[PDB]
């Protein structure tokens, strides 16, 4: 057509595919804190000159709030540029705290490195700096999380031996990150609501093994809810006696996180060193730990890292004293207790186990202590009767070890004979299985923290925390039934976190040709994932049921100061097809004040900037287009053109010359003479972003409703978290927009999307967002 | 680890034919840079923050906190990797002109395909300075100053982008505008060549092979004179000896530029009567011309100003011309004895108009037959209501940029008709025809004016002695062209050659970018939409003694004499063409690689884009290079125990014992206990040559020169060498051995296959490889 701006020739369905593809790269940021400005300048220069990385240094020559505003307003526009961004922070922790800088980093989907306590020649500091240059545009610190345990090994990218290649499972890794963030969000909910620690229990709807680890990394305990529990096939009252069949410390973590979910109080026999426990948060736990190798230092180090109360005893455990007053067990009078016995001996092992067995058969029946679970290593060459045996299981990461695990329980079999030949044949079979099938037997231990019941009918009193997705959204539950349950959950002030495929995003991705019918099919909202049937849900359906979408980014930034999960490296198209939702009562209670963790900053400009770059849209021209879209809408509503003057700038869409009104189902929009109207630009931008990734739009709209007037900043928040919004002399968050300015934006949203994407937008996506906005502003 | 789909780096899932299409598309955006010089650093920081925060533009400030050479090195090594990022980049320069001069900074800017703004020494409140600064924010990611050129005159009007009246849109004709930019650059290159060769001003004449109207303007903008060469002349169909009496049928200055640029082609000496104001002439370079200007409106300031701006020697006389005094010692025509002279007459009259014209025309009939002055051509306005006979007149022509005027133009000449009567009813019927036509066909009347500076003949037969300058493409049989080019290089002539690049075009067709409906090709014979021509390759031209140079390089090399137009968008169509200059000039003047002659604006940006897409870490990239050399040495049956692969940025491998690799430019010889670091820039230039014209041949010749340290040329600002290592002696440090270069050429095909997931072009690599082997011929 030979004109600019040009959407007609630059945006087609293949451009849209490429935008989807670019969305896998939307987390380019590293935030790197250190105390040595000349060191920062050197590695800034080295990485930008060698790899093109965009580098910023917040060094304190500008006031911290203005530096953050300038730096991250710029970065917000560049997140779809497919170039790494590194912000070095060299001001002292007194100028901007670790927790604040971490919150900002994760709100922008970045990696976070805090090394400001290091001296200039720290070998760790120099190493992490040199890693910037070596790996750019990648970096080996995860985004939005301290740790990572998937198959990607960055050192393998440097080795000729390994062909300078490594593993990359974006979808699987982002799904683990998501489980982690959802757990971290519940932990942040518990902490904000001041829930007592023994009540920090979350119900996982549908069995989902990684949550045991993520929960215990956050100091909460999981329980699984299953409709029907299959019988494992083995012996005993629950069929767990011989049922039918990359953390380096995962063998210890598998058992210990499970065992830690059964009781706030633990007898740990053979505990030294228990290094894997140092990564967990165990505030509210008490650990009585027996080992001769234990020292006073190991005790204090263990309580300092985990927050648990640790009683460290430098003795062998006394298996011959059948007293509740022996082995210091006194502390657990009138309490719950579980017992992790890790002990073993290389000689007379069969005898040692017999005496332990007799002891545990006694211990599980105490009346002054409510003993929940006891685990013991089992390796027996003879036939042996056992009482109170609930389970006899293989070790899921035991590999080819010949050892089983026995679990004692009040509700076990009263008596059973364990034939050594059957166990030996069982271990023959188990050790002969692939590593995966071995690992997937952890489902046998998790049976013991699974409840049977219909999640739709569960008791939601007392602020109960629940995490639910497929087991609620699958075809077997009607949408009508799920939405009533959710509406009732929000009514009860429960915390059911709900996730589901987003109907209109998925239909869009198929429409432009990204997703093939071979991979995923849908009929209306009924979805068939290839390699099960699911119901998609939309934002307006859920808002009517009292639920507000929140992004994974927002959840982890919100949870940043309690978060202890994993991060991620790549974004994933498949995960982006899903949306997550939290109850409106919690949003109104705690999220109407938009600090950076709760803001759409990392989505509100990067798609617009990408499209302006592609389509040759100058900065001012963009605002002229917005004026022109408002002009066309006002004419379509038969407003006399003499009543308004289109300006089309960034601060003035139009000026009102004489009073007029536009009819609208959320109360007539009213424009008074001699006023300037500045419609809400961020609504238009979020409606574009909502075509490609999960959207913070509904949460943003609720904050926009709240922000018709100045609002005092919350007292207990660091005010630097509000850097991205204007604050008044009086110290209040300054008003944003009138309801007229928001709803007018909602009214032209469809025309704006048609403009920006060359009429290849999704009318259905815009429509569901418009409905939700209209309900937000309902009169 | 078997499925590469779940491994990084990853080329198998990330690079398909559609990825290749998108790289072609991104090349249209490969000129993001603005260089803005101003003397006020807080002002620069304000607009840096504003453009960065609002549009994401990447901003640098060179403020003199760091030494200028290191600052240029840090800023432009960074920028070089980012040129395909599709985000605007702005370098603010606030040091003084004595730290980095205007001409140097302009050279660097244009080498990186940037716009250049010089506004240092303007006051902090200058309205022009503020306006241009505000334009950065308003227009980002676009900018309204052209790239690689001060001026622009095409359909794009940036102010229309801010107008609700104009729907906030404007015209965008990338190919047409980039073709005009290219004509302008080629002219500028020839003007730079004349200056470096110290050609006498009056010999600064270029032959344009094939009629090409815009070159008259571009040549006069650069103080050089055009002549066209055509195989055949269609008969003008008019009266007079040559048929030029009545032939058959966005510069605001264009009406006056049209005649005056032509007239300035005929003679280094001009008598201009009725000259005031002559504003349009201030845009020309006229050094070596002489202008005797007669007008009562002329003052002392006007003469001083015209000489300042054009460089011409200007003698302005505040009288009316004495048209009645038929003496060469009258109107100061004294100064023109034994000289060539043309006359431009703009004097009109409202009363006694025909009477005034017969007064002049009887003076020009006397002047045109002189003998102590060589009078070449005289132009005057023609508007006669009754019949006049006239002597010594070659052409009576209409004004091509005459919209609907009644007046015409008459040109006197020695070889014009001796006597001819001009009847009023003929010319009245003629002008009614002229007024009737569209303006598009009206302006094309230029062809009759341009006949007077056209010679007929076979361009391949032309006399090439004397360093003769020629611009030649389409109007220039493949074997015959290459022989003539070969002979032109042997003769040390300056024939500048351009042609479609066979293998780039074939690649663009094969991945699906350009359709068989727009451009067809059979081997190297191309059918455009209809006309046909041959594609040429870089090895074919090197064999004929010619070296590819890019348009970017030509304009940066010529920056200190350039006075042409810039551009805004790059163009896929134009990028299908390559331009070439004779090897003798390359060896004489281009073997020392300052930034203007460097591949810096293409050697990194494609590699970086691919590494971002394909998840290739910086150090992993050098490991891949080591692996590629490992695979190559084994396929040559070199025993692995003779070398040890390192694969870092500075050591590809270590030689354990002496070995040799057979090579047509070799053997390649490797001595025990030495480190080998192959040329990385050869590999990345080979990728870049898939998509745009290539500096690879010029680079290779410079690389051959750089096997040892080389002292910098003394007449050049040393800051132009910022991008390469310079010794404390003041020498350009050596780069690579011939082994390290040729090893890279040897693995180049496997490198392209790796980076592009086997969707590269073996023929592009092959023609580059063959040309490099010829550069390094033993």
């Amino acid at each position: 057509d030979y004109c600019i701006p040009n959407f007609s020739q630059t945006v087609n369905e293949r451009t849209i595919i490429d935008i989807f593809t670019i969305c896998r790269y939307r987390s380019p940021l590293v935030v790197f804190c250190l105390s040595h400005n000349e060191l920062a300048k050197k590695y800034a220069q080295d990485v930008s000159m060698s790899s093109g990385t965009h580098v910023h240094i917040i060094d304190g020559s500008v006031e911290i709030t203005v530096s953050l505003y300038r730096t991250f307003r710029t970065i917000a526009t560049q997140l779809l540029g497919r170039m790494q961004i590194v912000v070095f922070v060299t001001v002292d922790k007194s100028v901007v705290s670790t927790q604040v800088m971490k919150s900002i980093a994760w709100a922008f989907r970045g990696s976070f490195v805090e090394l400001r306590n290091q001296s200039v020649d720290s070998s760790t500091l120099v190493s992490k700096l040199e890693n910037l240059v070596s790996f750019a545009p990648l970096y080996n610190v995860p985004k939005c999380g301290p740790d990572y345990y998937g198959p990607t090994v960055y050192s393998e990218l440097l080795s000729l031996a390994t062909n300078a290649r490594t593993h990359w499972y974006a979808t699987i890794d982002y799904s683990m990150f998501t489980r982690s963030v959802l757990t971290g969000f519940v932990a942040k909910y518990f902490n904000e609501e001041a829930v007592p620690i023994d009540k920090r229990i979350v119900s996982i709807v549908g069995y989902n093994p990684p949550y045991v680890w993520t929960c215990l990394r956050h100091g909460i305990r999981p329980t699984y809810i299953e409709k029907s529990l299959p019988n494992p096939g083995g012996k005993g009252p629950f069929g767990l006696i011989l049922p039918v069949i990359h953390n380096p410390q995962i063998k210890l973590l598998c058992l210990d996180t499970f065992m830690l979910s059964t009781s706030m109080n633990i007898l740990y026999i053979g505990a030294y060193p228990a290094t894997h426990l140092l990564s967990l948060q165990l505030n509210g736990w008490t650990i009585l730990a027996f080992d001769p190798k234990i020292t006073s230092d190991w005790t204090d180090a263990m309580a300092k890292a985990t927050g648990a109360k640790v009683i460290g005893v430098s003795k062998e455990f006394d298996f011959k004293s059948f007293s509740v007053q022996a082995n210091q067990l006194n502390m657990f009078q009138n309490s719950k207790l579980s017992v992790i016995d890790d002990t073993w001996v290389e000689t007379d092992y069969e005898k040692f186990q017999s005496e332990k067995q007799a002891y545990f058969e006694w211990l599980i029946d105490r009346t002054s202590i409510d003993v929940r679970l006891i685990s013991m290593k089992w390796n027996r060459s003879k036939d042996t009767s056992v009482s109170h045996l609930l389970a006899l299981l293989p070790q899921p990461y035991g590999a080819s070890i010949r050892e089983m695990r026995a679990f004692f329980h009040k509700k076990g079999a009263s008596d059973i004979k364990i034939l050594a030949a059957e166990t030996e044949k069982y271990m023959d079979d188990f050790t002969a299985m692939s590593v995966s099938d071995q690992i997937n037997t952890q489902k046998f231990m998790h049976c013991m923290i699974t409840t049977v019941g219909d999640a739709l009918k569960m008791d939601l009193d007392g602020g109960r925390a629940v995490i639910a997705s497929y087991s609620l959204s699958n075809s077997s539950n009607s949408k009508e039934r799920v939405l009533k349950f959710l509406s009732d959950a929000n009514k009860a002030k429960a915390m059911v976190v709900f996730g589901a495929p987003n109907t209109h995003r998925l239909a869009y991705a198929k429409k432009v040709g990204l997703v093939l019918d071979s991979a995923i099919k849908m009929s209306k909202d009924l979805i068939t994932f290839s390699n099960w049937r699911d119901y998609g849900y939309s934002q307006s359906e859920l808002y009517d049921a009292g639920y507000v979408e929140i992004t994974i980014d927002q959840m982890v930034a919100y949870s940043s100061d309690v978060y202890n999960g994993v991060g991620y490296f790549a974004n994933s198209t498949y995960n982006d097809l899903f949306s997550w939702y939290i109850p409106k009562w919690y949003v109104h209670k705690r999220m109407l004040m938009q600090d950076i963790r709760l803001s759409p900053a990392a989505l509100v400009k990067c798609f617009t900037t990408l499209i302006r770059n592609i389509c040759y849209v100058p900065h001012e021209t963009y605002y002229r287009f917005r004026g022109i879209l408002v002009d066309k809408y006002l004419r379509s509503k038969n407003v006399d053109p003499s009543q308004y003057s289109i300006v089309g700038s960034g601060s003035k869409t139009f000026t009102v010359l004489s009073h007029f009104e536009v009819p609208h189902e959320c109360g007539p929009l009213v424009f008074e003479a001699s006023t300037d109207v500045n419609i809400s630009g961020h609504l238009l931008s979020l409606a574009i972003a909502a075509h490609f990734v999960a959207s913070p739009m509904i949460l943003w709209a609720e904050q926009m409703k709240y922000m018709a007037v100045d609002r005092m900043l919350p007292p207990n928040l660091d005010k630097s978290l509000f850097f991205d919004n204007k604050v008044t002399p009086s110290g209040a968050l300054q008003r944003w927009h009138s309801r007229e300015e928001v709803l007018l934006a909602a009214e032209i949203c469809e025309s704006y999307a048609a403009m920006m994407l060359n009429n290849k937008h999704s009318p259905d996506i815009i429509g569901t967002l418009k409905s939700a906005i209209n309900l937000v502003f309902k009169i």
